[PDB]
């Protein structure tokens, strides 16, 4: 490579692969499971704009923390499902979901929200129709930590500290995600982005 | 080519394309996008004959100039929308949509309204049935203007004035297609045109 | 010629309205000059309607 | 594969980073000087702009284009319009700019003129100014912040460039015909 | 050589030695002789 000054003389400077220890430690450490999933600050903003955005008629929860569906405690699962059912005037009754996979370092959350036509649900309340409405679309929302290889040096110990590192790396996600003025589109029926001038 | 007589002797005409400047000017230029669509004469035609012609009823607006669907102010698009929500008795809602196009030189809106059947909503409401009607089809009318192409020592200033040509050629295009008199069938419906005699 | 074409078919009908212009560039030179030369359209303007 | 390195790196950033296009090329200097001696030097006579800031031809906003040109049309009495032209290329870290405006036989125009006699006369040659920026190279630990301050880097070099290239009395030549470079005593 | 537009047409520019004279006029003029030179100034 290119030429610099040793004590020796001018010397080739050099790139070697000597002395890095790439090993990783195996995927193998339990991890905690949360006994129900939180979902409050969704659901007070449904609250906020009264279940209603546009054509979009959202169902009513029935808990703002949701209980665990197919998880037992001191069962190891690599999946897990949270779910209520969401209610509604004249709404068929509909199930919100929040599912957790854990797989060889790979932990993914995702959530589901289902939501109905308002023009239709409007129609039945106007003139008086008997029928009910089901769920016409969903909105979803997914996180996803790649936690795998970690070095064989780490300490247990220092595990929980990668631990933080990792959520402190989701929290910045999403508020990169999100990040914008309210008063301009920022994320729904997205087609490109333009970052203004000024 | 042909044969004339110039003042050297008889002399051939001769046709060049010498001293003829076909460049043209890139279509770089952002246009006005309108903040609604005002939807001001159909609806009144449609107040007039009651939201109904024969078999095709028709909905009641929400409002007579439509608000933005997926435009932000200060946000550059290519496609925009303008809607309204449609509503009657035993009408299942449904949406009036005006589209606006502009790429590349070409402007094109498009007007959207459904209609129902009245055979079946007068059916509902005569024999006191509970039920609703959806749509049934609609009407679609298009507007183009191909402004594309401007020479290119066209002054910014004159831009405003070659505007102005284009759009009294959209009037009178306007005009043209629907001029005719009320008692005679023109628009719907159309097999073939017959100019008359006299 | 400036061209207004119409064509009613399949319950569409149209409206197209064609106008030509010249090089305005040529055209003073020309005049200018005092050159008999006699210039052909160099581009067109063109408005569609359609009513489904 | 990580390796450590003793001595230099020279790893090299790839040459992927879209840049800036302006709108419009402003050429208030040249048609402001040109307007100041009448658009006339000698037997050259320029033609008059339509515009000091050329619009451009072949861009179109958001479409990324290697090649570029602005252009105006210059007109003038017993002249056939020419138009005056600025090129833009970027690739591979090389941005170049290219200016040319075209001149006319001013013997002919005023013989024509000064005869009353119909005919009209084309452009007899060209001046070009060309300027290049070589920008590649940008090594691996360069970030975007750091990329800004290399650009505006560049361009001082750039003014620097230009002030030596036009510097010297406005009494004696220094551009045009040249031949050869000379350097006066004390 | 050069073309431009003439009244009939695009045309090509000339350059001709038609209705040039270059003729020239023998030396043979007498001229004034000073009869004495004035060296004043210096």
């Amino acid at each position: 490579g290119q030429l610099y000054m040793g004590q020796q003389g001018p010397v080739q400077s050099s790139r070697t692969t000597f002395g890095v220890n790439p090993d990783r430690q195996a995927n193998a450490r339990p991890v905690y499971l949360a006994p129900a999933a939180p979902m409050e600050n969704t659901y007070t903003y449904l609250g906020s704009i009264q279940f209603a955005a546009g054509r979009h008629i959202f169902g009513e929860p029935a808990s703002n923390v949701l209980p665990p569906q197919n998880i037992v405690p001191g069962v190891p699962t690599k999946h897990g499902e949270y779910v209520t059912t969401n209610t509604g005037d004249r709404l068929m009754a509909s199930s919100t979901t929040v599912t957790r996979d854990v797989s060889n370092g790979r932990t993914k959350v995702s959530i589901d929200i289902p939501y109905y036509d308002r023009n239709a649900v409007e129609t039945l309340k106007a003139s008086a129709i008997p029928g009910a409405v089901a769920p016409v679309g969903s909105f979803k929302v997914n996180v996803e930590v790649l936690g795998g290889g970690v070095l064989t040096g780490t300490d247990a110990n220092a595990q929980f500290a990668l631990d933080e590192l990792l959520s402190n790396m989701l929290m910045d996600a999403a508020r990169i995600a999100q990040d914008g003025p309210k008063n301009t589109a920022r994320l729904v029926a997205a087609s490109h982005g333009v970052m203004p001038q000024a």
